[PDB]
């Protein structure tokens, strides 16, 4: 609500491969690749072997153009700014014969004063995008060594020279699409007197009784006179004013700094997912000049404390988050770009992914440093879903340059994004990079370079990650934690270091260690651990013809970038499952495997609180159709791992853990309230539905807030025979004093491959309407790890990848806007015994 007028330059753009004099319609925001696809000038880059066929684009320059009209009335506004929220990457901006800007950083928004260049009538904007490959060949040639960036899929590692999304050059789950273009919106704003260049709501203090805020405004006045104004900040909640403050000023030409204190008595705090409401106040700053509101800016603000506790202690060095005074065990995942082509990621897709996180009970997401600083919508959704955000700076897995020019470019992206993000309730901490010091010290790299260059890399590390970035956080976001790297010291190979900070476990997967190692190999905080899976068949069909379905085939090694890939999946599967003959059935067990194995680790982490205070698995999501460590595939389909993470992160969890022919049962709660007079009930049930022995009852159980506690141990010997352990399972239920159920769990006493699973039909009734299909499933005998498979991309399930227990009916709701009444939903139910003879 101000007097400015904004024109979106988001239609009527054209592009041209440089020097062909051929122009065609473009979509802006967008990418060169998508503009080509859309005129059938590229094949589907995700389909089959098209990866090799699309690389040529990275070697060309690309130009974009648009025309707009400006009226005499508009040209008579005091000020007119052209805003680029993003240019990828080396971009020459020309308006009406003027070079406005030589852009050189994908991660920076540019605000350009243009009134003096604009013309009544037609106006011509041209943007020239230099190939970031050809732009940096001479830079590389001058360097006289290749930076060891193995995820840059090219002999010459040119990524490290450019402030560009690292993953664009490739990665061990990624396609190489080194694209260009106007990747975020272009707006022209026509205004009077000034704009608000920045609005920071700085929390000075927070108690139950009062919140103290400093409203800090930078106002850019574009007229040459002194202008009396009143600054106003309105604090509102759900449309109702809570407090109003104002301040007389006389704005000077150029930058003005304005500071207004405001207080909220009896503040309603922002809570993370699980602990209550993620309450957001509306803070609105207005600049009023007489009758007219010349500038306004708002932020949604959450009133909370977040402290990162990173202190020497008996165990080494703690690493945990205290939210509103309470240690909060972190439960979430590492997030990567949702697409090879970032502007194709829509509002719906961002909303669905946060629905996926919130429904799996997560309270944290790490924006890993080989992606982007996410758009404003991402942080807004993290705010309104109660997800803490761990923000890496966009450096990952290689040393980077540290020359003055390079540092100046990084300082600019750090100041831009810190100011862009520092008003979000969700933002919890900054991290300098992903695994750069680990890589410098341990991946070797030392053996690859002269000592001279090595020493240059080591001092270069300090200049960027221990000086420039920490000092910048201290200046612009002084109450947020910064750490130079994840992991900061813990090395997976060095068990003595595990008590010290966050860990990236590479024992599971790279080191081939069994999932069971995660019960003994305990970190203070798991920032990264993971396991691959092939995605389900409807997702393979999207990139592969039926001809092409094989475990180490051509396209199934092309769709794996890790190279050890498909082999590790078979090696791990054989330990716990019978390997099926059919590709389809192997795909299904592979989803089950990744699910069970990772859930086991996620449970170990919560079980070992307080020693361990969080787990973020690698990885939530995918950028394209591919074999990856994801829990959600590129089309939004939940793998078994997503259902399993949800189960393992449930606020109260019954965790039966069997080691050394003994069972222990823990009760784990992340609730803020302590539960009293609880009963654990267990009974041993055979795969036919017959109870073995008596129900076991443990009464008088306290479940204190934010603890893991053991409530029952029993040696297996004398309780069940080896034959029994292959033939039955443990059913566990937790109930309050009044016998109402608050949690259940199922426990198997042997590896699935060692189970005597009876042959069985899962039968179902199906009630199908618009958008919806309600299945009632039944099997008189145990059906293990059932997978209700439909060919409908993106279908959501109330539940899936669960055991259907003997005799016990189970309701499952499947939903999709594409479910039409009368076209019966194709449904194929798989279970483990079905996969071998
Ligand atoms: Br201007
Ligand atoms: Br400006
Ligand atoms: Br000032
Ligand atoms: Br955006
Ligand atoms: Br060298
Ligand atoms: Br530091
Ligand atoms: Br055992
Ligand atoms: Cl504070
Ligand atoms: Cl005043
Ligand atoms: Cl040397
Ligand atoms: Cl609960
Ligand atoms: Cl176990
Ligand atoms: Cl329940």
């Amino acid at each position: 609500n101000d007097t400015s007028e904004v024109m979106l330059l988001d239609t009527g753009w054209e592009f041209s491969q440089s020097g062909t004099e051929k122009w065609m319609p473009a979509t802006v925001p967008g990418t060169v690749h998508q503009d080509l696809i859309s005129h059938e000038l590229l094949p589907n880059p995700f389909y089959g072997m098209n990866e090799k066929k699309i690389q040529w684009v990275e070697n060309e320059d690309w130009e974009y153009r648009t025309s707009f009209i400006v009226s005499e009335e508009q040209l008579n506004r005091d000020g007119i700014q052209l805003i680029f929220e993003g240019l990828d990457t080396y971009a020459d901006v020309y308006l009406n014969g003027s070079l406005l800007l030589k852009a050189d950083n994908m991660f920076v928004g540019y605000t350009l004063p243009v009134k003096s260049v604009l013309r009544k009538g037609e106006n011509h904007l041209y943007i020239y995008f230099h190939s970031p490959i050809r732009q940096t060949l001479p830079q590389y040639a001058s360097n006289g060594f290749n930076y060891p960036a193995d995820n840059d899929h090219h002999e010459k590692h040119l990524s490290v020279f450019s402030r560009k999304a690292p993953y664009s050059y490739g990665w061990d789950w990624g396609i190489r699409m080194v694209t260009s273009g106007v990747w975020r919106p272009v707006t022209l704003r026509f205004y009077d007197i000034a704009t608000i260049s920045d609005y920071y709501v700085r929390q000075l203090s927070l108690t139950d009784e009062n919140a103290r805020l400093s409203n800090e405004l930078i106002v850019n006045q574009i007229v040459p006179q002194k202008i009396p104004a009143e600054v106003r900040v309105n604090v509102s909640l759900n449309g109702t004013t809570v407090t109003e403050v104002k301040q007389q000023v006389t704005l000077q030409p150029g930058i003005n700094h304005i500071t207004l204190p405001a207080e909220v008595t009896n503040p309603v705090r922002w809570m993370p997912n699980g602990w209550g409401t993620p309450t957001l106040y509306d803070f609105s700053a207005q600049i009023a000049c007489g009758d007219r509101i010349v500038a306004e800016q708002s932020h949604r603000i959450g009133l909370r404390t977040i402290r990162v506790v990173n202190e020497k202690d008996k165990d080494g060095e703690s690493f945990y988050f205290e939210v509103n005074g309470i240690p909060m065990f972190a439960k979430g995942a590492n997030y990567i770009p949702q697409d090879a082509l970032l502007p194709n990621v829509t509002t719906e897709r961002y909303q669905t992914l946060f629905r996926d996180m919130k429904e799996a009970n997560m309270n944290m997401v790490r924006i890993w440093g080989g992606g982007t600083y996410e758009n404003n919508l991402f942080y807004d959704l993290a705010d309104e879903n109660g997800i803490l955000v761990w923000q890496d700076f966009m450096f990952a897995c290689t040393p980077y340059p540290s020359d003055p020019t390079f540092l100046k470019r990084v300082e600019a992206e750090a100041v831009y994004n810190i100011r862009r993000l520092r008003n979000h309730a969700s933002l919890a901490m900054w991290c300098g990079n992903n695994e750069i010091l680990e890589a410098l010290k341990y991946w070797g790299f030392e053996k690859k370079f002269t000592p001279e260059v090595y020493q240059g890399l080591m001092h270069g590390y300090d200049k960027l990650f221990r000086e420039l970035l920490p000092s910048t956080v201290k200046e612009f976001d002084s109450d947020r934690f910064y750490v130079h790297s994840s992991p900061y010291l813990a090395n997976w190979g060095r068990p003595e270091s595990w008590g010290t900070g966050d860990s990236h476990n590479w024992g599971v997967w790279y080191g081939k260690k069994p999932f069971e190692s995660l019960d003994t190999d305990l970190p203070r905080f798991m920032s990264e651990f993971g396991f691959q899976s092939f995605p389900e068949m409807k997702t393979i069909a999207a990139f592969a013809a039926p001809e092409d379905y094989q475990i180490e085939s051509e396209v199934m090694n092309a769709h794996q970038k890790s190279s050890i890939g498909n082999s590790l999946i078979r090696t791990y599967m054989e330990r716990d499952y019978i390997i099926p003959e059919s590709f389809e059935d192997f795909v299904y067990v592979g989803l089950v495997l990744q699910g069970q194995g990772m859930r086991h680790g996620l449970e170990a982490h919560r079980r070992n609180r307080p020693y361990c205070m969080g787990t973020l698995y690698w990885q939530l999501n995918d950028s394209w159709p591919v074999v990856s460590w994801s829990s959600i595939d590129y089309y939004g389909n939940w793998k078994a791992l997503h259902y399993q993470a949800k189960r393992a992160f449930a606020p109260v969890l019954i965790n039966p853990i069997q080691q050394n022919d003994s069972l222990s049962v823990y009760l784990i709660s992340d609730r803020l309230d302590t539960m009293e007079q609880m009963t654990l009930e267990m009974k041993v049930v055979d795969f036919d539905g017959k109870t073995l022995g008596k129900k076991i009852q443990v009464h008088s159980l306290e479940v204190p807030a934010n603890t893991s506690k053991c409530v029952y141990r029993a040696k297996l010997d004398g309780w069940l025979t080896p034959e029994d352990c292959r033939r039955s399972f443990l059913k566990l239920i937790l109930k309050d004093k009044s016998g109402h159920q608050v949690a259940e769990s199922v426990h198997f006493f042997r590896k699935t491959k060692d189970l005597q699973l009876p042959p069985t039909s899962v039968s179902y009734q199906m009630k199908q309407t618009d958008g919806k299909c309600e299945l009632t499933l039944f099997s008189s005998m145990l059906a293990k790890d059932i997978f209700i498979e439909t060919p409908l991309q993106g279908a959501r399930y109330s539940d899936n990848f669960f055991d259907l227990l003997p005799g016990e009916r189970k309701k499952v709701i499947i939903t999709s806007p594409r479910i039409k009444k009368g076209e019966e939903l194709p449904v194929n139910i798989k279970h483990i015994r079905e996969t071998y003879k």
